């Protein structure tokens, strides 16, 4: 059953915490470089940032310092999130769905 | 900064685990149901499936069985895939980290 799900979540995860750190050094850039922040933005903008690795692929051939820093970050997210977030997911829909189906209750009445 | 980025991320997954809780429901219900898969083939098209929680209750005025089975299911799914989550995500990210930066060294060589 899941390890097919499972593998195609952590794909997902994968590019999503990419993007993350991409955003996280966005933020940083606007304060500390502004020419890179809008560089990276510019970039982001050629670049569907969900196919995380042809994205990394190509920046590679632009601009090596930013993409160096993109791995390093998204690895130490990573490893800071993932901890404590099968609990959060878990606690997070077992609440919704006591409230989607206490709310359909009602929501009959 | 953990905290932050992993309440988005745990956001995005209940979302994400929502939408294989359906991909699932709907290959099953090709065999027993065929309607029904259909129909949820078709409402998908009509409310955004990324939009977790609307999409829900939306659903709950139109088929009460379907949004049920949806619920129990995307926590079913999540015991299956979430504690696995953090060793497969960490594992691919190295790997990744390593094939840019390996393909790095070979093009500045």
């Amino acid at each position: 059953e899941f390890k097919k799900v499972a593998k195609e979540t952590a794909i997902t995860l994968q590019s999503y915490l990419t993007y993350q750190a991409v955003r996280l050094i966005s933020q940083q850039l606007s304060e500390t470089n502004p020419g890179q922040a809008i560089w990276l933005g510019e970039f982001s903008k050629r670049h569907p940032i969900q196919e995380s690795d042809l994205y990394l692929e190509a920046m590679m051939l632009e601009n090596k310092e930013l993409v160096l820093r993109i791995l390093t970050v998204r690895e130490n997210l990573a490893e800071g999130v993932l901890e404590f977030l099968p609990e959060m997911v878990l606690s997070q829909i077992k609440q919704s769905n006591g409230n989607h189906r206490r709310s359909l209750l009602e929501r009959l009445t």
